RNA sequence: CCAUCGACCGAUCCUGAUGUGUUCGGAUGGAUUUGAGUAAGAGCAUAGCUGUUGGGACCCGAAAGAUGGUGAACUAUGCCUGAAUAGGGUGAAGCCAGAGGAAACUCUGGUGGAGGCUCGUAGCGGUUCUGACGUGCAAAUCGAUCGUCGAAUUUGGGUAUAGGGGCGAAAGACUAAUCGAACCAUCUAGUAGCUGGUUCCUGCCGAAGUUUCCCUCAGGAUAGCAGAAGCUCGUAUCAGUUUUAU
RNA sequence: UUGCUUAAUUGAACGUGGACAAUUGAAUGAAGAGCUUUUAGUGGGCCAUUUUUGGUAAGCAGAACUGGCGAUGCGGGAUGA
RNA sequence: AGUGGGGAAAGGUUCCAUGUCAACAGCAGUUGGACAUGGGUUAGUCGAUCCUAAGAGAUGGGGAAGCUCCGUUUCAACGUGCUUGAUUUUUCAGGCCAACCAUCGAAAGGGAAUCCGGUUAAAAUUCCGGAACUUGGAUAUGGAUUCUUCACGGCAACGUAACUGAAUGUGGAGACGUCGGCGUGAGCCCUGGGAGGAGUUAUCUUUUCUUCUUAACAGCUUAUCACCCUGGAAUUGGUUUAUCCGGAGAUGGGGUCUUAUGGCUGGAAGAGCGCGGUAAUUUUGCCGCGUCCGGUGCGCUUACGACGGUCCUUGAAAAUCCACAGGAAGGAAUAGUUUUCAUGCCAAGUCGUACUCAUAACCGCAGCAGGUCUCCAAGGUUAACAGCCUCUAGUUGAUAGAAUAAUGUA
RNA sequence: UGAUGGUCAGAAAGUGAUGUUGACACAAUGUGAUUUCUGCCCAGUGCUCUGAAUGUCAAAGUGAAGAAAUUCAACCAAGCGCGGGUAAACGGCGGGAGUAACUAUGACUCUCUUAAGGUAGCCAAAUGCCUCGUCAUCUAAUUAGUGACGCGCAUGAAUGGAUUAACGAGAUUCCCACUGUCCCUAUCUACUAUCUAGCGAAACCACAGCCAAGGGAACGGGCUUGGCAGAAUCAGCGGGGAAAGAAGACCCUGUUGAGCUUGACUCUAGUUUGACAUUGUGAAAAGUUUUUACUUAUUCAAUGAAGCGGAGCUGGAGGUCAAACUCCACGUUCUAGCAUUAAGCCCUCUGGGCGAUCCGGGUUGAAGACAUUGUCAGGUGGGGAGUUUGGCUGGGGCGGCACAUCUGUUAAACGAUAACGCAGGUGUCCUAAGGGGGACUCAUGGAGAACAGAAAUCUCCAGUAGAACAAAAGGGUAAAAGUCCCCUUGAUUUUGAUUUUCAGUGUGAAUACAAACCAUGAAAGUGUGGCCUAUCGAUCCUUUAGUCCCUCGGAAUUUGAGGCUAGAGGUGCCAGAAAAGUUACCACAGGGAUAACUGGCUUGUGGCAGUCAAGCGUUCAUAGCGACAUUGCUUUUUGAUUCUUCGAUGUCGGCUCUUCCUAUCAUACCGAAGCAGAAUUCGGUAAGCGUUGGAUUGUUCACCCACUAAUAGGGAACGUGAGCUGGGUUUAGACCGUCGUGAGACAGGUUAGUUUUACCCUACUGAUGAAUGUUAUCGCAAUAGUAAUUGAACUUAGUACGAGAGGAACCGUUCAUUCAGAUAAUUGGUUUUUGCGG
RNA sequence: GGCAGCUCUGCUACCA
């Protein structure tokens, strides 16, 4: 047969992300002396739309502690953050929406976003619109914090990892139907080349494991082993179960 | 030279003398066994015809396979930067005014100018005539008719993706008139039990389509049938026939 | 002659020596008999008489013997392997 | 929405003049994109050149037997650094920084600066005449400023001929989708008077057609929006085609600003245009007159403006230029400073530039009914940039003659 | 899938895409707006989940034996197995009988059985074979359409079920309007064609070009026999040249491919699991293993390597029970401002210290001897690679085995002899069912004997085998070859010869001896498996036995290995490859050795016609029929065959047009009747002449409606595609149902799908034309062609005939149908009269 | 043909 559409994406010729209009990478500040020992104050200059992103971004200006210079940061805007607001980041920052605090400095039940998986990676968890991270508890002896991720998973993170207080702005986006193929076209025009999708069952046997037949049908189980190889992993990969989800999981 | 019975040498089997590193030796006598042997050498070398095998292999002929390269001037898709798209119809929100109601609210007239809306040009496409043409104007065009015509629109240029690879709103489609695996050169005079051809004269002889074996059944080998060279001899004793006896 | 065989001096096989001469033991014929090497093409067949199997039959399919066509012209069957 | 006038790609001399007809132009040929000989493309301002885009790609490194692959500042000791006071001791003294930063990548993106009239057989935003502009450099005079050293005025918005300002920093411009109606301008269309020229005139027609124009650049003036001062608003008012605004200060009164756009003047009538009268084999003219004053709009095209709608779509970058913050350093009185005020001086290299752009200059074997990106766009009819007729411009090219059976094609 | 990640890329990499990303995300799939719903099944195949105990279980490692190679054993990862989950995973979703005060049905019951047995819905639907289902409606008539019905070959629920407004160059039916689509054609215009001047190709071409019949490769231009036959030609035309275009694309063959699939054969990138290495330093506990401590190897990340680690200054605290130890902090939080090139103090040294605490120069985190990487080892791996996927055959395929074989027959009295001929058999079975010896006689019948009878056991007689001998059939056998008894292993050893098949090769099987050693019998003798004819297997490799022999090549010993001779392990496609599919996307070499048309032979079958005459026909065989039988014809059916064509003869039907046949439907003339008339039936000469308009269907066929004198049947390459058309079939797109794991299949349904060339020769239709002294006019007529057809009305006549009911015909008259040949008065149509008007 | 459990199921192995 032929190389299937799954495998052509790794080469990344026409499958790279369309990034001309993007407004910068959304990251926290580099963890420095001020954030480790006290707090540093910045001011929100802009709240802007980032193409390909549901969450708006905030442009926050900080002073450089060591040279006469202004540093502009690109944060993910939490809902309620406004232009001209003062943003405080550090160990001694107060528990206000938009402030960046270490996870150990936040009491249980604190809603936090753009949380660091590892100390200083500048934000990994809960970055999309309407999403957040809940702080479950602390383990001060081991310097660890328990959090709940938007997927429902419980994670143990260093208490020195940082997060931004509040919920990511732009939530409720999925509640409205797109209603049109053109709307999805414009949605993916600034994301990547993944739309529209032809069904593999509608192809020929060269194109896909599902192609061929005198009727459109998969022919074999569409649940594929985790240990299958590239060109085989088309369908439900390592599916623990199938069918309509009934009851609680 | 022919037929036949013997003899000798080697192997195999049997017997087993004087003797002895007591386990070796193997005299002697045998055997419906066996060798491409001995039995007063015939070979070696050169050349010629014919036949054989490997080689391009009598000549021309695949569909394929491999190695290394060249193409995105067509086209497919993404990206970057530009450009293009008469005139109408319909009349969404929002807004103004009036009327009715206890309230919750309702009705009417305007205004407004929404929509992968609609009629319809340019444009883009290509339904039907199964029209023309069909050694064409044209290796896809011409005419009428038709789809769509403000967006998933059309399009220039730049740029990216390269052959078991790309790209595909998916037809095995498109990837320079080439695609169910492009093009170029080479391996390569690839192999072919298959098709075609195979060049002067006369003289003499002259077939087979049958046996057996074969993944054998359009092919081979084998035996037969045929030619050539002769050799040993010269009526020796043979015959697709009869008779007699059985 | 033998180591085979017989109760044997019997036999078996192969012999020495002697006799039977062209009517040397039927016909007819005999461009002579015997022997060897090597190699070609072929290995689709078909037809006629007679015998014969399957089939309703077939210019059908399958065997037997012979003769033909193939490979072959010539006279006849008008024409025709 | 051309058979008009230009261009991009592509071609490459096809351009122009002269000669010329063997071949080619599927008839012809005296003609030609054919053949032969010559001629022809003029730039500081138009492009390239420079910038960065998607991307391409050296170096330091790391793979790979290797051809080479990855990577693009990457695990790198990465400046052929600058700015000054200089020194004439051709030595220096230092003062700042070195995040990022090889390079290539657009004749449609960004971007310093030019227009009009004339001129050739063929070139022209390139030549000639005149009139400007930008950048780089040099540099003097005038003006400006200083004894209160680095100017004044205005309540203010802000004004001006000028009117210090290093390192470093902050901003702005470059720099940005699309649609809808509205408003203003420009060009075109329409039209009145007057001064000319042409046409019709049996009859009619104070008639029909036509000329009456004004570049870049310089000065003054000119605007929606926005802003300032005054004042204090319900009986709410102002206000758009579109309902938004006002105690976070409306209406009213008075001002400030951007100069898009228009007006006046200079450029500039001397030019061009339209007439009339004369010169002459005649290179080429010479003379006179006029070139003026209006109006109109759901008009067309286009530019701009203030608005409004739209998106799970929010619609490049960089070079480059400026301003501001900062206060380093240097500054006067018998004299000091500055080329962001005026005037004056010098220079601007290299390459492209002819012509076609298509029913004959490109690609389809060809002078092929195919294909190939874009700009300008008159009158009538009309909803209309449709169809139909016409003006300017351009073509009249496609073998032809004679007949008019059948069968065709339309 | 929470980043030490998922998905994907790369030969590798200090390498990449998603990713300027972070579950409202990225990646992978299925279904396909809305509405209403998405039932039951986890047995199968997948996927997934745990492993406390656990079958299998690689390399390394461990233990034992051995002189060692080596062997054996224990242990033993993942995987598999075991257990669970999962269908909006792949998928699946049953049969048989009885039953209700008529019948029908079966609410109900019984019975087999599954993982579950098709739920809600829907339907002769694009899915139903039968089938043109049945009913209704639509029409004059409907294989079409629509509405119902439903034991539905084979409907059915995100392999989505049922609906559905709007939309559609999608498929279909009906109605109005409209019309040359048609009845049924006519006329007009331009451009061709045509003729001329100029210019000027190509396809194609063995030679060529008139027919009929024959034979012939079974459809001739040539050959044979006939008809005939007279220069040179022009415009048309499409009968023929099995016309041209292309080494058939269907079919088969080839030890030719390729695309695709899978549980084919053989591998493989990747991935996973173990071991060793990288790999070091400690502690503890289990018997080397487990755990956790260190950091410097290694790995991850960030930064313009900016503030790390420890200690000390300052406050806030503990209640201080010595003496200040322990803990915390140690300059910034109403506001969209500002923060940059140190002030100040101290020592003098255009400079140093403090401001700005000291010390360690570890940039800072994470991770850590685990990852990672290298090398082996096991698993997984149609993602990919390579290859394979018998033969015969009345085409192939399916079936069968006629593939190694045995008996009888075919088989034609030696031997041999074929077919997918006929009736059958073999892949075994037997320590006796082998060998020897001895004794006996079998099947069956009759006559007798308690229970006892047709069949128990006993007795006699008869008994040529009518029994038995392992198994097919044939042969053979009587003091035996059969039955019973006794003893045995000759079913042994060595190696030759011979017979059959035959090449006089192998294999199988068998025969007669030689040399041994035995069994049995008194002995002669017999015995080298089965009474005879079938009952079976090479090279290479392995294994065993024998000889204990030969060799391991520098010389030895002992292991091990290799030789020699004989068996065994097996090839059944049986003289003996190691082997799954699909192609409707297809390719190549060929084949008329071979299928799908026509043609040819045949004529079973189809159709048609005779002979006989038992019966039918009130009686009566034969007016008209005619059983049981029997003889033919035809080639308008379908078979059978495979002769022609596979370097191609265009394969359905219709339209159009001509001709022919007769087995005559009508029309002319007649004979017969169970012929009164009328009608009808049977028959003769007869093909002169006609044989229709429509609904449904692609249809041939069919079936209705209707008219008619009648609505006969056929042929001409199943006439006729360079005549058309293209509805069907039968390329490639797509849907459904059933089948298949799948790619895919269906001779099932459905929808969309390029129809090319004549200008040559001939033939046909027309048109000229040399020369028969020239020219003109008028003629003759050989030969060829030929043409008319049918009905109605009136009259005869309400007559003949007839009980009546009914009810003709000839002569004649007027019209009409179909056809033919003209013509343009009239009427209509046509208009470039561009004539006139608008 | 090896293991192992309940006459036998499961796993593993395959040069005539
Ligand atoms: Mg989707
Ligand atoms: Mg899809
Ligand atoms: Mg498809
Ligand atoms: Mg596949
Ligand atoms: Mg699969
Ligand atoms: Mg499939
Ligand atoms: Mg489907
Ligand atoms: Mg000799
Ligand atoms: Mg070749
Ligand atoms: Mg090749
Ligand atoms: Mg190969
Ligand atoms: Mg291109
Ligand atoms: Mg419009
Ligand atoms: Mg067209
Ligand atoms: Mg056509
Ligand atoms: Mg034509
Ligand atoms: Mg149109
Ligand atoms: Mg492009
Ligand atoms: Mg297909
Ligand atoms: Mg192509
Ligand atoms: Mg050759
Ligand atoms: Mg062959
Ligand atoms: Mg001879
Ligand atoms: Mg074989
Ligand atoms: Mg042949
Ligand atoms: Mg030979
Ligand atoms: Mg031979
Ligand atoms: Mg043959
Ligand atoms: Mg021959
Ligand atoms: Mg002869
Ligand atoms: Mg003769
Ligand atoms: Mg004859
Ligand atoms: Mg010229
Ligand atoms: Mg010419
Ligand atoms: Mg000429
Ligand atoms: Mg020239
Ligand atoms: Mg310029
Ligand atoms: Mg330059
Ligand atoms: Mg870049
Ligand atoms: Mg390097
Ligand atoms: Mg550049
Ligand atoms: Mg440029
Ligand atoms: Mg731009
Ligand atoms: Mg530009
Ligand atoms: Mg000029
Ligand atoms: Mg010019
Ligand atoms: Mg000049
Ligand atoms: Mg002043
Ligand atoms: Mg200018
Ligand atoms: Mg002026
Ligand atoms: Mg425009
Ligand atoms: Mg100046
Ligand atoms: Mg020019
Ligand atoms: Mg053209
Ligand atoms: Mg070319
Ligand atoms: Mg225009
Ligand atoms: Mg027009
Ligand atoms: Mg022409
Ligand atoms: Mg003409
Ligand atoms: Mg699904
Ligand atoms: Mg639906
Ligand atoms: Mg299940
Ligand atoms: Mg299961
Ligand atoms: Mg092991
Ligand atoms: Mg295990
Ligand atoms: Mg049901
Ligand atoms: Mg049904
Ligand atoms: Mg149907
Ligand atoms: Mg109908
Ligand atoms: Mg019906
Ligand atoms: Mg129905
Ligand atoms: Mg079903
Ligand atoms: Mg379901
Ligand atoms: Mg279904
Ligand atoms: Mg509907
Ligand atoms: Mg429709
Ligand atoms: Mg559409
Ligand atoms: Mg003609
Ligand atoms: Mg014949
Ligand atoms: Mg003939
Ligand atoms: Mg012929
Ligand atoms: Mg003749
Ligand atoms: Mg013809
Ligand atoms: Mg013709
Ligand atoms: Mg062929
Ligand atoms: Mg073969
Ligand atoms: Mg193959
Ligand atoms: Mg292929
Ligand atoms: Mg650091
Ligand atoms: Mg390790
Ligand atoms: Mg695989
Ligand atoms: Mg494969
Ligand atoms: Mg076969
Ligand atoms: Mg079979
Ligand atoms: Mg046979
Ligand atoms: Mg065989
Ligand atoms: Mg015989
Ligand atoms: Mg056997
Ligand atoms: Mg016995
Ligand atoms: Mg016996
Ligand atoms: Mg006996
Ligand atoms: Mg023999
Ligand atoms: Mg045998
Ligand atoms: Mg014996
Ligand atoms: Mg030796
Ligand atoms: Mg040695
Ligand atoms: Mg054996
Ligand atoms: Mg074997
Ligand atoms: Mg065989
Ligand atoms: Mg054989
Ligand atoms: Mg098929
Ligand atoms: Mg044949
Ligand atoms: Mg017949
Ligand atoms: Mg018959
Ligand atoms: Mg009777
Ligand atoms: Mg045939
Ligand atoms: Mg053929
Ligand atoms: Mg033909
Ligand atoms: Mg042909
Ligand atoms: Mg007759
Ligand atoms: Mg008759
Ligand atoms: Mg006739
Ligand atoms: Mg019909
Ligand atoms: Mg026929
Ligand atoms: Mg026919
Ligand atoms: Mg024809
Ligand atoms: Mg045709
Ligand atoms: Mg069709
Ligand atoms: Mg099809
Ligand atoms: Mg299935
Ligand atoms: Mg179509
Ligand atoms: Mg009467
Ligand atoms: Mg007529
Ligand atoms: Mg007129």
């Amino acid at each position: 047969g032929r190389v299937i559409r799954n495998q052509r994406k790794g080469a990344g010729s026409i499958f790279t992300s369309h990034t001309r209009l993007r407004k910068g990478a959304a990251k926290l500040r580099t963890l420095d002396y001020a954030e480790r020992h006290g707090y540093i104050r910045g001011v929100v200059k802009q709240i802007i739309h980032d193409p390909g992103r549901g969450a708006p971004l905030a442009k926050v200006a900080f002073r450089d502690p060591y040279k006469y210079k202004l540093r502009e940061e690109t944060f993910i805007a939490n809902e309620g953050v406004y232009t001209g607001q003062f943003i405080y980041a550090g160990k001694k920052a107060s528990l206000n929406v938009g402030n960046i605090l270490p996870l150990g400095a936040c009491p249980e039940g604190t809603i936090v976003s753009n949380v660091e998986e590892k100390v200083g990676d500048r934000g990994a968890l809960g970055r999309t619109s309407g999403n957040y991270v809940i702080i479950i508890g602390h383990n001060p002896d081991e310097n660890k914090t328990r959090v709940k991720l938007p997927s429902g998973a419980k994670k143990i993170i260093s208490s020195d990892a940082r997060g931004v207080i509040g919920v990511v702005a732009g939530g409720g986006r999925i509640d409205k139907p797109l209603l049109k193929a053109g709307r999805a076209f414009h949605k993916y025009k600034v994301k990547r080349n993944s739309w529209p999708k032809t069904r593999g069952v509608a192809m020929n046997p060269v194109d896909h494991p599902h192609g061929g037949g005198n009727h459109q049908h998969i022919g074999k189980a569409s649940t594929i082993s985790r240990g299958a190889v590239s060109g085989q992993k088309a369908g439900l990969i390592a599916a623990r179960r199938t069918g309509l989800l009934r009851g609680t999981q």
